[PDB]
């Protein structure tokens, strides 16, 4: 347990921890202003001149004094009730706040000895920021104390939440830009709160950062009437309290005592929230939010050059961009930064005074400490239970290609077993699809957490108070809730049908990134699980819906993170329920990746046994001798390759009819695909050796692949023999129509495929089988337009071996 | 001027329009369930039996009895108030009441007429839905009355607000599933109120579909208190107004009564609010909006197999789906299907009775006739400036990489003038970037639109209730705002940091397909202006920020819609200002495209002169002969080729040192990305004949690529002379630091580029020179680490031409 949870003080803030929290909030400003402005000279010493100045000023200031304002007020309160606390900085632009309170609670000399406390460590602090061979501009991973760097902004509250879920013990102030809260994905956020149970969770409490506005703007949420506004939240499920500081003459340590008897009045209530669901888990309670109202660079001169600068857009990024170049911005810049009185801050060492640091927390307790906001530090391996009770024994017992099994349902009878075995740190996440995916076993062993109305048990099923399955309609909230799941050291997945899987590229683009930052220069930060992202109801397999559903590209944007060998990125294809087997107990183990696990859903032929599966994932390719009839590599005439189930099925389809006009052919199977990526760009993948042995060193290689060729051609373009590849991929066709349409006008069905390998072995000599097999395709849609189902040919094949 | 807009009735609804719309609603209830269910027989005619039924049913039931009610009140509306009217399906998967709409007023036989008005024609409207060869499950671009197909939930909102902008007499009714409001999207939606003015804008009414579920869960708006579901509407800037049927025993002549005197209430609000703004068009009203609380899947059954139905999740996809295999199913269904009593809706020819229609709207007022619904109808070519104003002669007068332009200002001063030009019908978006782009010219002429609070010239500049820009930080908003208004017949661009046009990445793909759509098979929707997308503050200058901001690849996923010769997606790299306007003049002629438009605003070289930048755009790719120094392909040691203005800008730099050493090569450079391809993938692209003029048939060949590599060796895999390129592109390395520096880090600097066209030449050979270049690298990147900015000799180079 860290701390003493839930505690109220019952006795006012004393004034000592508001003079240290002034101190803080002085030091942590001009130590801001230092990142930003100096490149030596730290404390000012005479001569204190422009040549102490950046020669690149870059940075931003505006957003920076409200988030030290709070963190002196946050780190007062964990210290006060000893409360077990990650923040999050969803202005994440303001990193000199958290590198700033990284460095007072001691966490930044502890993770970084040679930035020590003293005036060398306090230079080298300053230079580093944003600077070559330095640190980032955002609240990095590499920051004690982060767990969401705030760079690309939106998901501010999904990562709070998912923090605080079977996390009851914790406590996270969310700190939301309100340019921020005009995005999408932050303003369904504020919905959270009918999803997590106060008993069994923790508290997210969302501080609104109204500093009034953007970049260049105003924002809408601090021009709107305080009525409009604070209806709002309360619609949501809040009750809303606002706190306005820093337009008129009021001291500052008059507004210190203000905000710290309102933070106190605001952590009662939590409280009593927190004691009352003990006894009452069910009755969802309004959560306090904040409104927090302040000038945006609070604390800057009010006018530069005759320009508002406090409590403008103008604070933005940098004031006095001049102040290396012209006296006129120097001495400005020189009288802001003696404003704060660091000779009161600093002793002559250059070492943060005591009377600074006496308020703050200590220990594991400190924002920068905290191993929630290091989760890899709690992690524990999840109890899996054993694989071999979930295998498909069909293709053991009746042949390779038997069955209709809808492979995600042996996945959802391992993950049900998962939860059985870790009841509190694996969570299922779906936009309103889990059931749909077929994922729904797990509902055998728990609920969908629901924390807002009942109805009836005609309509509520499968749906409690606490749970571990959480549904909203939603791909930013379901990946943003895992995201910061794993962040926090626990486990889980979530399901997506596959063309809405685009709705969160740019957050799959976030977290990839978070992890090669990770992966290559922060060994303290330790390894997290993976996010595991069952990508189903696919591109050819969409019955009810259309071309709307129809694109696997999210294979595409995954491709643009697989480089330096910082291997964070894996593309499996489940080829069938044994290979999804393999693929997901490999996933579950796995840390610190982004795993996206395609699989379909429909009833669907078995290919491989479970120990088949096992060996065939380790090599990411392999050839399926069963199934091949050549002797060698030198008698093949043609080379079948798939990747996917539907373009395995069709190829194997097209083997059958290949082998019965005494075509000599090999068939490979791709599971694993960036495994055929060359050495010299994946280290991890086949050698040229093992990738001529499939592939051969000259033959033909006809490829089926689920998603866009594109993506197969770039990938093998320094392979040996990737010339003789034609790949097949999705081609932007479909619709509403049956299965096989869907293949046929993308060139992938069965007939196609056997037409293609002709057509690689000899054009002229198979002209007319070619020929036939086009009208062939025509008469099987034909049929399906007059009859309104396929031609029972197609669909009632199935594999010789069965 | 469509109709007499904004009129109040001043009388009651008469008792006929309220018949009227009892038999609209049980007639399009009627069909929406012949489409689905019944392949043949669609009056039921004797006999009447599973034969007729669907051998795969596919569907969804649940959303479509709301939609037909709701349609045919807004049909009764616009016919009794002759409002101009474009109504948004937010839950596009209730297509066939789209369709039954369509067919319903006529304009279904206008478009199609082999879909007769009689029991042939209803027949084959029947089994077409969602069927092989006939029509998609969605509100698809080939429906009369679409401009929004609904398939990826989210943007109906954005959709409905960007029509009605500069559209005053327009009322657009937009209907919003309530699991649709749990998307981030959608959410961020509802705040657009603050964006548009009631005087020079139309009128959305929102309409939330509260039917008390998605797919298989409530949702969340259903089951809040009611007290928070009116303050959250409120607290967004909404009047809200409930109603409540379907639950109870009240027959539905009563319901039709009740709801057309509540929405006549709203009306004349919206009327009213018209009429004020004519007069105060700086006081932002309360707009309506309509919670509309009905049970899911209303008029079906209530209970099928003892499973609540109506009412519940479970009547969302298809009830009774064994109607065609047993006889209890099948009984249901024909009960069903009688409850709409059809004898009283169709005259025996199979025809719509009069008595169904007469309340109906006609010409071009009609949901499915409006030309708002098919805007490329009402479209005017833009007034377009002159381009030859705007070049940067600089070129000319001193030569080929002259200056330090800041190239989107030549874009700026050029939107300015076609502002100008076309007041109400060219509009900018930005996601709060506007200015950070460098578009801001635009404010010489217009404002930024914000029709919320304002306080003081001090900070409020450039901001008017009225303007034809408009900024929201929300590339969602941007993007959504910006297709209805090109959807609806306008014009205008956006612009992003290129890493954050991630965030819209599946929006680009839904547009694109509505595109396919169109381009291929739907020849009466007109062409529609092109989405302009201005793709800035790169991957290679994101100074104040660092790698959160570094992602180029939207590239990657354009690449995924270059199918079929639809020619709908461009990929174009602004070399220089001049390049970015031949490139702009082209996009704003330009019709059913997204055009990918990418430039550096950086200070930077110009390259080219207009009327060079204008024959190379032509070409797509072209040899720079005044760069090259080689006579002819033979003597070429090396072909230099890039894309993107910093690559070029490195490329030329290595090209003046590799001249010096007595190196022999041509200078390519690429603009239109995507003619790269082969002709055989795109029938617009260089001829193997011209790319093999360009890039030689056998000379290595180093590209120098802005974004991921693998984006040119897939689409240059069947080129003449591929396996000899080498592509250099964006690796995933960077973050905040100098210019330098970000190139070093990716291979991507001068000295690298340098190295490698050596290396393709004679590696052993220049092995010396090779590392001398490498340890220059680490040289210029020491005096950054030590100096705080990169080196003169690399910052002050200007092209020898100069
Ligand atoms: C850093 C950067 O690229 C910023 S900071 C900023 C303004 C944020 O204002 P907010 O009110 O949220 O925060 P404040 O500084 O506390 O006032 C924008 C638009 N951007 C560009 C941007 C655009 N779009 C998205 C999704 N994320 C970002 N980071
Ligand atoms: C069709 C499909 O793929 C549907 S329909 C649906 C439920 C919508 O419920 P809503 O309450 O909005 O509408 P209702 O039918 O009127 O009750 C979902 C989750 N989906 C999958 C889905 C997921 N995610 C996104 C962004 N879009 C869609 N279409
Ligand atoms: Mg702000
Ligand atoms: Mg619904
Ligand atoms: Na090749």
């Amino acid at each position: 347990v860290i701390g003493t949870p839930w505690q109220k003080l019952d006795r006012p803030v004393s004034e000592e921890a508001i003079e240290g929290m002034d101190k803080y909030w002085r030091v942590t400003n001009y130590m801001s202003i230092g990142q930003i402005y100096l490149r030596s000279n730290p404390l000012m010493k005479e001569p204190f001149t422009r040549d102490d100045v950046k020669h690149r000023l870059v940075g931003h200031w505006g957003t920076t004094p409200g988030l030290n304002f709070l963190l002196a007020h946050i780190n007062r309160l964990i210290a006060d009730h000893q409360q077990n606390t990650v923040f999050i900085m969803g202005p994440g632009h303001g990193g000199p706040a958290g590198t700033s309170q990284s460095y007072v609670d001691g966490t930044y000399t502890e993770y970084y000895p040679n930035i020590t406390k003293d005036e060398a460590g306090l230079q080298k602090f300053f230079r580093q920021f944003s600077y070559p061979g330095g640190i980032p501009s955002h609240f990095a991973p590499e920051t004690p104390g982060s767990i969401h760097e705030g760079g690309e902004l939106g998901y501010a509250l999904s990562h709070a939440y998912g923090a605080v879920m079977n996390n009851p013990s914790l406590f996270v102030p969310c700190i939301i830009g309100d340019g921020e809260a005009e995005t999408g994905p932050l303003a369904t956020g504020w919905q959270s709160n009918k999803l997590v149970n106060p008993r069994t969770d923790g508290i997210v409490l969302p501080i609104l950062h109204l500093n009034g506005y953007k970049i260049a703007n105003p924002t809408i949420l601090a021009r709107i009437s305080d009525e409009e506004l604070h209806d709002f939240f309360r619609g949501m499920g809040y009750h809303p309290y606002e706190f306005v500081a820093g337009f008129d003459n009021e001291d500052h340590m008059s507004i210190h005592r203000r905000f710290a008897e309102l933070f106190e009045t605001i952590f009662d209530e939590i409280c009593d929230i927190k004691a009352a669901a003990q006894t009452d888990d069910m009755t969802r309670p309004f959560y306090p939010m904040l409104i927090f109202r302040t000038p945006k660079g609070w604390t800057c001169p009010k006018f530069i050059d005759g320009k508002k600068t406090e409590g403008s857009w103008r604070a933005a990024q940098v004031p006095l961009a001049s102040a290396r170049d012209t006296e006129e911005h120097f001495e400005v810049l020189k009288g802001w930064m003696e404003s704060y009185k660091p000779e009161e801050l600093f002793n002559a060492d250059g070492s943060i005074k005591d009377d600074v640091t006496a308020f703050m927390p200590k220990g594991e307790l400190r924002i920068g400490a905290n191993p929630n906001a290091n989760g890899g530090v709690i992690r524990e391996d999840l109890k899996l239970p054993e694989l071999d009770q979930y295998e498909v024994t069909g293709v053991k017992e009746y042949g390779h290609g038997w069955g209709q099994v809808e492979a995600p349902r042996a996945l959802g009878a391992y993950c049900r077993d998962i939860i059985k075995n870790n009841p509190d740190s694996f969570r299922i996440f779906g936009p309103d699809e889990t059931a749909s995916n077929r994922l729904n076993a797990t509902y055998e062993v728990t609920d969908k957490q629901w924390d807002n109305g009942y109805l009836s048990g005609l309509v509520d099923e499968h749906m409690a108070v606490t749970g571990q399955v959480t549904e909203q309609l939603s791909e930013h909230q379901c990946e943003g809730f895992l995201e910061a799941y794993l962040l926090t050291g626990r486990h889980g997945i979530w399901s997506s049908y596959e063309s809405f899987v685009h709705v969160i590229d740019s957050m799959l683009n976030q977290h990839a990134k978070w992890l090669e930052a990770t992966v290559r220069e922060i060994p303290w930060r330790k390894p997290i699980s993976s996010v595991n992202l069952l990508v189903s109801s696919h591109v050819w397999r969409q019955d009810h819906n259309g071309f709307s559903h129809q694109d696997p590209g999210v294979t595409s944007l995954l491709i643009n993170k697989t480089f330096n060998n910082d291997h964070v990125t894996n593309i499996y294809f489940a080829t069938d329920a044994n290979m999804l087997l393999a693929i997901s107990e490999k996933c579950f183990k796995s840390t610190n990746k982004i795993n996206a696990i395609f699989a379909g859903k429909q009833p669907a032929p078995t290919w491989v046994t479970l120990d088949e599966a096992r060996a065939e994932l380790e090599a990411g390719a392999a050839e399926w001798k069963w199934a091949s009839n050549a002797e060698n590599n030198d008698e093949v005439q043609v080379v079948l390759a798939s990747a996917g189930d539907v373009p395995t099925q069709e190829l194997m389809a097209a083997s059958d009819a290949l082998n019965k006009m005494g075509i000599k052919f090999k068939v490979v199977n791709v599971v694993d695909l960036l495994k055929l990526q060359s050495r010299e760009n994946n280290d991890e993948a086949l050698t040229d050796e093992e990738f001529t042995e499939l592939f051969t060193a000259d033959k033909p290689v006809l490829f089926a692949y689920h998603s866009y060729a594109q993506d197969v051609r770039g990938l093998i373009y320094d392979r040996p023999n990737h010339d003789n590849f034609h790949v097949v991929g999705y081609k932007e066709q479909g619709s509403t129509t049956t299965p096989f349409d869907m293949v046929r006008v993308n060139d992938m069905d069965r007939y196609a495929l056997q037409a293609a390998a002709l057509k690689l072995i000899d054009a002229d000599k198979y002209a007319d089988k070619i020929d036939e097999l086009n009208a062939f395709r025509k008469k099987a849609f034909q049929f399906a337009v007059d009859n309104g189902y396929d031609i029972p040919e197609f669909t009632d094949w199935v594999y010789p071996d069965v």
